[PDB]
């Protein structure tokens, strides 16, 4: 099976090496970048945003839903380009299919 774990890692990696700010939102808020896998708050949120894209391939995935909580945190389609960049390069690194049509499914509600 793809090791979406791995993506996961790699996104989140390149996400707030490109905005660190972004980081401020969650649990994991000042974290060391390279301490985050020995995180409980951030172990949480890889393992949502993993089974996230498990969904997203499984059909099951509720896009309007995540983009609503999103918008929730004030989070919009700015930061989701951003996102769709970072995913398109973890992606390529582990020889896994490109998600940017998931996150376009996002935007779509955003
Ligand atoms: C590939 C793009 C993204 C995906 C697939 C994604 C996915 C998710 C998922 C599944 C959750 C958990 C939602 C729930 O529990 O119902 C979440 C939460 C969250 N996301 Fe994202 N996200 C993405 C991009 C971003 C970006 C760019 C930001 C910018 C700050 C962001 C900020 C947050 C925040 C603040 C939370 C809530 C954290 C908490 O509850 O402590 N997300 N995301």
């Amino acid at each position: 099976m793809v090791n979406w774990a791995a993506v996961v890692d790699d996104f989140y990696q390149e996400l707030f090496k490109a905005h660190p700010e972004y980081q401020n939102k969650f649990g994991f808020k000042g974290v060391a970048l390279g301490s985050l896998k020995g995180n409980a708050a951030y172990k949480t949120q890889a393992g949502k945003t993993v089974d996230y894209i498990n969904a997203a391939i499984g059909g099951s995935a509720d896009a309007a839903g995540l983009a609503s909580r999103h918008k929730g945190r004030n989070v919009g389609s700015a930061e989701f380009h951003n996102a769709k960049a970072c995913l398109a390069k973890a992606c390529s690194a582990h020889g896994a299919p490109d998600l940017g049509w998931a996150i376009d499914d996002i935007l779509s509600h955003l």
